[PDB]
Order: C-alpha cells, then structure tokens, then sequence
C-alpha cells in the first residue's frame, strides 16, 4: 500500500491521473520524482522549470554542479539527484526533444531508467514541449517500464484523450 490517491489504473503496475506534479510531489513527498531534464540540466521550462521553481531554483543550484563535474547526461540518460523539498529524489530522465531532431527511439532507453526504481511519480516523457506524440509516450512507458509508476499529466483534455485511446 502507498500513498498515492486517485489514479486510474491502466496497467498491472503503470497509474494516471490528471494532476500538477509539482503539487502532487509536494503533497505525496514521494521516494521519486522523475524530472523531464535535457543533456545540459538546464532546467527553464515545461515539467523541468516547474519542479526547479517550486524548488527556489536549489534543483539548477546542484544540477550546475553536477554538469560542471560530470558533462552532459545522454540523450536516453538518467542521473539521480536531490528531491529536495518535492521528494527524496529527484531522477533527471532526458526523453528525445523532436523540437531538435532527436531519434524518438530513443524514447525507449528513457523509459528503462525507471526500471532501477521501485515506485516512482513522473510525467510523460518527450511530451509537452519536448514534441512527441503523448499517447504514443504512454504507450512506450507501459510497454518498458515494469516498476510501479504513477504517472501525472497537467492538461485535463490531454489526460482524457489517454485514458479514452488507451488499448
Ligand atoms: O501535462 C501536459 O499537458 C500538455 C502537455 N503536457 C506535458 C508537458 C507538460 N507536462 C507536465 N506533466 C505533469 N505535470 C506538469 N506540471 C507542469 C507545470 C508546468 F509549468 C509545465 C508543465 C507541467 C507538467 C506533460
């Protein structure tokens, strides 16, 4: 049993729910928040410049430090950071930007970073302003990761759309 509250079930172990992140990380205060980070951990907009500012700007604070230690993640790539005061954790997953021309194959590989967790709360990967097809991102993150996900979508009618096509 967990704490997470009114999500639909889709799949033996993936959730969804219409729901902001940021406020349902700061109300579950989950192990895990996945972030939809890029390469740089530059984190300016969509899901990424939200978390960062409910964070008071302390997740681009350590994420600058780990890029200036460690270069940039890969597309396909995770690092696990501080949750700060939304999590435990914070694990930075890059998805393919279609705004840039990444290969959404590697969609895949994303979605295999949250295999190495038990219960995470996150977000569609590559949806919103990085471009992919969301029913399609749904589709992959059900058919790749195997840990128990819940997953938040902000826009009401986008999360309607989901339940109402997924097969
Ligand atoms: O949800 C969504 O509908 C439309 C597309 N799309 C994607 C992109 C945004 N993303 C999110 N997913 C879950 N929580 C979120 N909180 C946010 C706060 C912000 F300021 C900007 C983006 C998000 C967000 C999924």
């Amino acid at each position: 049993v967990n704490s997470f509250s009114g999500y639909l079930k889709l799949t033996d172990n993936v959730y969804i729910k219409n729901a902001d992140i940021v406020e349902e990380a700061k109300k579950v205060k989950p192990t895990v928040v996945v972030n939809a980070a890029n390469v740089y951990l530059k984190h300016g907009g969509g899901v990424a410049g939200a978390l960062n500012k409910a964070t008071n700007n302390a997740m681009q604070v350590e994420s600058d430090d780990y890029i200036a230690t460690n270069g940039p993640l890969k597309v396909g790539g995770s690092c696990v950071l501080s949750g700060h005061n939304l999590a435990k954790h914070c694990l930075h997953v890059v998805g393919p930007n279609v705004n840039k021309g990444e290969d959404i194959q590697l969609l895949k590989s994303a979605y295999e970073n949250f295999n190495q967790h038990e219960v995470l709360l996150a977000p569609l990967l590559s949806a919103g302003i990085f471009g992919a097809d969301p029913i399609h991102s749904l589709r992959v993150c059900v058919d790749t990761v195997r840990t128990n996900v819940y997953l938040a979508v902000f826009d009401k009618n986008l999360y309607d759309k989901l339940v109402s096509s997924f097969l």
